[PDB]
């Protein structure tokens, strides 16, 4: 059966959401988008609800509406964002109009837990993990996540982790010039467009967040692409002959030979006072070639998580089906298929 919906004004937007949602408050200062931190009556939990922006205004955005109802509906895992319950006032497709999608609050982001500060071993390992345990499932999906960064990391008091905003368009929406943290996190072949890159990109970003973790300070903080670049081969080398010829790009392959060589430093005295095992697993994240990085579920069987670490407790995702991102359709088609999604939606159990 339909529930009760109640409607009210925020940020200067109707809310009419169901009955069980109560207390509503906007969060994220509109980081997040047009979300609202509710409690969920039926639950007992404090969730996070999002009213969609001009859903079906474009092509484009009724795409973007469906990827992300879709992606949000297949994850099922402890360190990823799922979906708790979608929602829409509408009673026919003829009348829908809104998109509520709803997920659990965490309340804080990675930056509010860890600002300048070089936090324990202890929590970083736990940090880590939770990331890449995660990462592992998304990755099991043949999903990409293309924007891992601290504020993509949800984290509550207790130092739980889930992770937002994978395999969306959204962030190339996202301002990438200057000294700016959207871009600090970036793998080379990603921001500087190297070749059609793969799932190795958020390995990179993995490696630039345990880092900052780990001495209190932003790895690679580029004053623009350029000095970014620099700042990145000062530390893993300049490009051998074998990444070369895999850079697919004439235009960037000319440009990074331009470059004066450099070999890769020393990990160790760059991360004085770092556990052994620390430096080793950034060793093996960090290295400018993609194909040579370390994945999130060997990673995962690294010895610096070995408190932590459990083959029998870090999940696969079910298949995904990404076939609809070939798929050519018109506005009403997004929508109607988003509509199905909306309407077949089935709630997670509660214990
Ligand atoms: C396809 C992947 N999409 C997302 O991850 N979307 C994020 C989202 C969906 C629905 C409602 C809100 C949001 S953003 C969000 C979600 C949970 C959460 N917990 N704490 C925070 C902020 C305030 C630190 N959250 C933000």
């Amino acid at each position: 059966e339909r529930p009760t919906f109640y409607r009210q004004e925020l940020n200067k937007t109707i809310w009419e959401v169901p009955e069980r949602y109560q207390n509503l408050s906007p969060v994220g200062s509109g980081a997040y988008g047009s979300v609202c931190a509710a409690f969920d009556t039926k639950t007992g939990l404090r969730v996070a609800v999002k009213k969609l922006s001009r859903p079906f205004q474009s092509i484009i955005h009724a795409k973007r509406t469906y990827r992300e109802l879709r992606l949000l509906k297949h994850m099922k895992h402890e360190n990823v964002i799922g979906l708790l319950d979608v929602f829409t006032p509408a009673r026919s497709l003829e009348e829908f109009n809104d998109v509520y999608l709803v997920t659990h609050l965490m309340g804080a982001d990675l930056n509010n837990i860890v600002k300048c500060q070089k936090l324990t071993d202890d929590h970083v390992q736990f940090l880590i993990y939770q990331i890449l345990r995660g990462l592992k499932y998304i990755h099991s999906a043949d999903i990409i996540h293309r924007d891992l960064k601290p504020s993509n990391l949800a984290v509550n008091e207790d130092c739980e982790l889930k992770i937002l905003d994978f395999g969306l368009a959204r962030h190339t929406d996202d301002e990438m010039t200057g000294y700016v943290a959207t871009r600090w996190y970036r793998a080379p072949e990603i921001m500087l467009n190297w070749m059609h890159y793969n799932q190795t990109v958020d390995i990179w970003s993995v490696g630039c967040i345990m880092a900052e973790l780990l001495t209190g300070r932003t790895l690679f903080p580029g004053t623009d692409h350029i000095d970014q670049l620099k700042l990145i081969l000062r530390l893993v080398g300049t490009p051998g002959a074998e990444l070369l010829k895999k850079i697919s790009s004439e235009s960037a392959r000319n440009y990074i030979q331009s470059l004066t060589q450099m070999p890769k430093m020393n990990f160790a005295n760059v991360f004085i006072g770092a556990n052994p095992l620390a430096v080793d697993l950034l060793e093996k994240m960090l290295v400018l070639d993609s194909d040579k990085r370390i994945t999130a579920a060997q990673a995962l069987a690294h010895a610096y998580f070995a408190q932590y670490h459990d083959p029998d407790d870090e999940p696969v995702a079910d298949p995904y089906d990404q076939s609809f991102e070939s798929r050519d359709l018109l506005i009403d088609e997004w929508k109607s298929l988003t509509y199905d999604e909306v309407i077949s939606f089935v709630p997670p159990p509660l214990d």
